[PDB]
C-alpha cells in the first residue's frame, strides 16, 4: 500500500528461478524485479545467492571467467542506476576461478558499490571445491537511516556470524541465499532465533523452483526482532515488499569468556 | 509406557511452584517428584532453578546462610540415594552470601555429586546483585551412555553457551530454569535453535504458577536435535517423562575467526 506513517524504509526481496550459465536471462530477471520494486516505492532490492549465473558452484568454477563475472557486475551496477534503487546481489568474487569466493555487494541507487562481503561459511563439498572462503567479518554501514550488514546463505545458520554483524552495530542484516531440500528449520527455527538473540531484522531472499539439479524452497522472509515474519513468500516466484517499522543479550553476553570457549 | 526398544535413557522433568524460603516444603516436593519419576522408570530427574529456596534472589542473598544451603544440598543428595535416581538440582553456591553464585549440580542414584556448574549469565539487576557470575565453561560427562552437560536458565539464551557445551562433546544439555512473564520465544524459538544449531537434545525444567512475586510460565520441554519437542508441559504442575532415542555445524564453523569477531 501507501508508505505508512512510522516507517522510513521499505525493502523488497526477489524470489525467482535462475537459468544456470545464462546471465543475460538472469540479469533481465533482476532488472524486471528492480523496476517493479522501485515502482512500489521500495528503496532497496535484495536478490538471491549467485543469482546471475545460477546456483551451480562446480559449473561456475569450470566455465565462468573473471571477465564474464566483471561484465555481470557492471550490468548490475547499471540496473541499480537505471531503475533508481539500491540493490544487493551475489556473484562470484572478482579474482580468478581458483582464487575467488562467493560474494554479496550493496550498490546504491546511483550504481556505486558501498559494501562488499565474501561468504565465510561455505556449504558442502561442491562450494568448498569451487570457492575460497572469506576471512573478514561482515561489514556494517549506515544507509537509509539504519546500520545495514550483509551475510550469505549458510553464514546465517551460525549464530556467531550474525553476532559478529550485531556486535558491530547492525540493525538490518541482508542475506542472499540458495536453500533447497525442504530445509524448513532454517527459515522456521534458525532465522527467527538470529533475530531474537540479537534484536535485529533479517531479510532472507531465496531462489525457488527447478534450477541446477535442485528444486529450491522459496520461503523468502523478513524476520523482525521479536522473531515474527514481517512478510514471507511461499514456493512460487515473487517480489516481497515490506515496510520496516521505525533481555539485552548484546550487553549481557560475557564475550571475553565466550571467545575462549568456542 | 514401557521402556521402548531403541531407547536406553528415560529422563524426567519436574515442573512445580516453590514456596520462597521454605526448603522443607520445596525439598519434600522434589522428593515426591523423584519417587514418581523413579517409579516410572526414569533414570534421572531434572528440577528447576533455585527450587529449594524458591526463585527469590534478593531474599536468598539477605536471609539464606551458607549453612542452610549446605543442609538443603545434603538433603538433595539423600533424595537421589533414597529414591534411587540421578538428580539435577540448582541451589546457591556453597560460599558466603556475598561470594556465591547460582549453581546446578548432578548427583547419581548413589547420592554422589558428579558435576557442578555455576551460572555464567545472570539475568537482571536482582540476580546480579545477589550472586556472583560463574567464570567456567559448562562441564561435560559420560552418564547413562551419553555426554551430559549442565547450563542454567538465561545461559541457554546465549548461543555461545550451548556451543561451548557441544564443542566439548555434549549430547544432552540439562537446564534448570525460572522463566516468568509469558516469554514464549525462549522455549518456542531459542531452545529449538540451540538444539538444531548443535545437533543436541536439551531439557528445560521450569517453575510454574505464583511464586515470589511472579507467575511462572511452565512450558517445561525436551527438545531434540531436529528442534522438535520430544515432550512438553503446559502451565500446570507436572512431571514430564521422555524416552530419548538411541549440515555439520560443529565441524564447519570457523571457530578461530569467530573467536576474534565476538
Ligand atoms: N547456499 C548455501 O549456503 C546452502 C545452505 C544449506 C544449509 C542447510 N542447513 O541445509
Ligand atoms: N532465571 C533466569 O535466568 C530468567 C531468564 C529470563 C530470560 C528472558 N529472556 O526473559
Amino acid at each position: 500500500g501507501l508508505v505508512p506513517r512510522g516507517s522510513h524504509m521499505r525493502i523488497a526481496l526477489m524470489q525467482h528461478t535462475a537459468r544456470p550459465l545464462d546471465p543475460q536471462h538472469n540479469l533481465d530477471l533482476i532488472d524486471d524485479a528492480a523496476a517493479r520494486a522501485s515502482e512500489q516505492g521500495a528503496q532497496l532490492l535484495l536478490t538471491p545467492e549467485l543469482f546471475g549465473f545460477g546456483y551451480v558452484p562446480s559449473q561456475i568454477c569450470a566455465q565462468v571467467s573473471a571477465e564474464q563475472v566483471d561484465a555481470a557486475r557492471s550490468r548490475l551496477r547499471g540496473i541499480a542506476r537505471d531503475r533508481g534503487i539500491a540493490l544487493v546481489w551475489s556473484l562470484p568474487g572478482p579474482e580468478g576461478p581458483e582464487q575467488r569466493g562467493i560474494t554479496a555487494e550493496l550498490a546504491d541507487e546511483h550504481g556505486e558499490v558501498l559494501a562488499s562481503y565474501q561468504k565465510v561459511q561455505l556449504y558442502g563439498p561442491e562450494e568448498k571445491a569451487a570457492f575460497v572462503p572469506g576471512e573478514q567479518p561482515p561489514p556494517v554501514l549506515s544507509w537509509g537511516g539504519r546500520q545495514l550488514s550483509l551475510l550469505v546463505a549458510y553464514d546465517v545458520e551460525f549464530p556467531e556470524m550474525v553476532r559478529a554483524a550485531a556486535a558491530r552495530g547492525a540493525q538490518l542484516v541482508l542475506v542472499p541465499t540458495a536453500l533447497a531440500g525442504d530445509e524448513t528449520s532454517v527459515p522456521g527455527i534458525l532465522l527467527p532465533a538470529r533475530a531474537v538473540e540479537n534484536g535485529i531484522t533479517l531479510a532472507y531472499a531465496n531462489h525457488c523452483g527447478p534450477e541446477g539439479g535442485l528444486v529450491f524452497d522459496g520461503g523468502s522472509v523478513v524476520v523482525g526482532p521479536a522473531g515474527q515474519p514481517l512478510g514471507e513468500l511461499g514456493v512460487e516466484p515473487g517480489l516481497l515488499v515490506v515496510d520496516l517499522p521505525d533481555a539485552d543479550y548484546l550487553q549481557d553476553r560475557r564475550a571475553e569468556l565466550h571467545r575462549n570457549w568456542l
